[PDB]
């Protein structure tokens, strides 16, 4: 109830935590009966001895795909794009016989039928992408199978603003990040910027890659704790945002569009009904669970989003791990931000016991 007792709660689980998997910042945010709350903790570049702050900003990697979700919701609410589209009429250059059947629904869903785990890093150029899809073979017929997929889910984030005329990452920063007033969230970090942008570490060495096709669509986002807390509100009840078709696209990201066993898959966003058992969500955020291919069954037509749920999304990059939670229902929500990828069922352990001691 008080700040005290939340302060108390998120500390006891992030300091074992943060020491037990050798974590060296995180940024913690807690949404209270609709009240953000944060929280920091160590070091964003350990070699600078720079800590982290409220300003700091961490790489969410597949946390990318919910701010994907959501433009893509908003770009239906305009009237732009139909899920119920075909893929050929956004990229009338896919003239491949596996590709009629396909729509925009399967690309952002990841049920496609069989679309691989990354682009190829060879792969670094639209002519190189269009020879790579055109030559995919699927595994099954559309709708039949979930497979998570960074070209499934960031070939419907390109397809999704085409109709714009802009650039994703200009769509996101004018349709998304300015109304919700996202001002640390970015795809490009500014130069201005990387004086705040932490350090991600792997094995104790701090690491950076290259970002490859499709990197902003579906794992390119890096944001502060702040932004993410906002993100959380606006996701968890957009009542108070203005922008229509903006309020709408969030409704339409939680969405339940498949079932695949105890999960609902929306647009970016992952949900399970409210209230579940812990080991659902934790065992459920194991790799090889959540990369398998599994029977996937459409809801018809889409479920409207459920406000007793359990919304979700990991995300990790080589040096980050991410983890955002929350339950319209109760006004509750939680974001992790840390500058080291460490297991997922640990991340939403942790995100679980810190919700269930609050609530």
């Amino acid at each position: 109830k008080t700040e005290q007792q939340i302060a108390d709660i998120v500390n006891r689980t992030i300091t074992p935590l943060m020491q037990e998997q050798a974590i060296p910042g995180m940024a913690v945010a807690v949404i209270y009966q609709g009240k953000p709350y944060y929280f920091t903790w160590g070091k964003a570049d350990i070699a600078n001895n720079h800590p982290v702050t409220q300003q700091t900003l961490f790489e969410l990697g597949s946390v990318s795909k919910t701010f994907n979700g959501v433009l893509g919701g908003d770009a239906i609410a305009r009237g732009e794009i139909k899920l119920s589209d075909p893929v050929t009429k956004y990229w009338p250059e896919l003239t491949g016989k596996q590709w009629q059947g396909i729509r925009l629904l399967h690309l952002a869903t990841y049920t496609a039928g069989g679309l691989p785990l990354q682009i190829p890093d060879d792969v670094r150029d639209k002519a190189a992408l269009l020879h790579f899809y055109q030559n995919w073979q699927p595994q099954w017929t559309p709708g039949a199978k979930r497979l998570y997929a960074n070209s499934s889910i960031g070939l419907f984030g390109a397809l999704a603003v085409k109709p714009s005329g802009m650039s994703y990452e200009e769509a996101m920063t004018r349709r998304v990040l300015q109304p919700l007033k996202l001002a640390h969230t970015w795809i490009t970090v500014p130069q201005n910027e990387q004086k705040d942008y932490a350090w991600g570490y792997r094995e104790g060495k701090p690491v950076h890659v290259s970002p490859g096709q499709l990197d902003a669509e579906a794992h390119g986002v890096k944001s502060s704790v702040i932004d993410m807390a906002r993100w959380v509100q606006a996701n968890m009840d957009a009542s108070h945002v203005q922008e229509k078709t903006l309020q709408q696209g969030i409704a339409l990201a939680q969405s339940r569009y498949w079932r695949i066993g105890d999960m609902y898959q929306g647009l970016g966003w992952e949900m399970l009904n409210w209230p579940l058992k812990a080991d659902s969500i934790i065992n459920g955020s194991d790799s090889k669970v959540a990369l398998a291919a599994l029977p996937a069954v459409e809801v018809n037509p889409p479920a409207p989003a459920v406000k007793a749920s359990w919304v979700h999304k990991t995300g990790s990059t080589g040096g980050f791990g991410s983890y955002v939670a929350f339950v319209p229902e109760k006004n509750l929500g939680i974001v992790m931000l840390a500058n080291k990828s460490y297991p997922n069922p640990v991340r939403v352990e942790a995100a679980w016991r810190i919700l269930e001691k609050l609530q």
